[PDB]
């Protein structure tokens, strides 16, 4: 039986800057690769994001990573970061969420 090769994390898809009207939902998504599989965490202006009704975080076996914000408010207007790390290294991608006020 063969095993996967050890490779530091890397994103094949990175998160994108978004503009969302206040009150509506917003989602950041990216895809990570690496072996051992990496552990992932999200940051809002470099502060760890904790799972909640407001911040839904998903990470599946295929490496799809996402952060969904259900009702965007002023406090969400920020820089978000998805960081992935395994024993061989780390990878991060960042993007801005601009909350639009009509």
């Amino acid at each position: 039986a063969e095993e996967k090769p050890h490779v530091k994390p890397y994103f094949t898809k990175t998160i994108l800057d978004m503009e969302v009207v206040e009150g509506s939902a917003a989602r950041f998504d990216c895809k990570v690769e690496g072996y051992p599989d990496p552990e992932v965490m999200w940051f809002k202006d470099d502060n760890p994001v904790k799972e909640s009704r407001h911040f839904q975080i998903d990470y599946d076996e295929e490496g799809n990573c996402s952060l969904t914000i259900s009702e965007v408010c002023g406090d969400d207007d920020a820089k978000y970061t998805c960081k992935a790390v395994n024993s061989l290294g780390e990878a991060t991608c960042t993007a801005e969420l601009l909350v639009e006020t009509m």
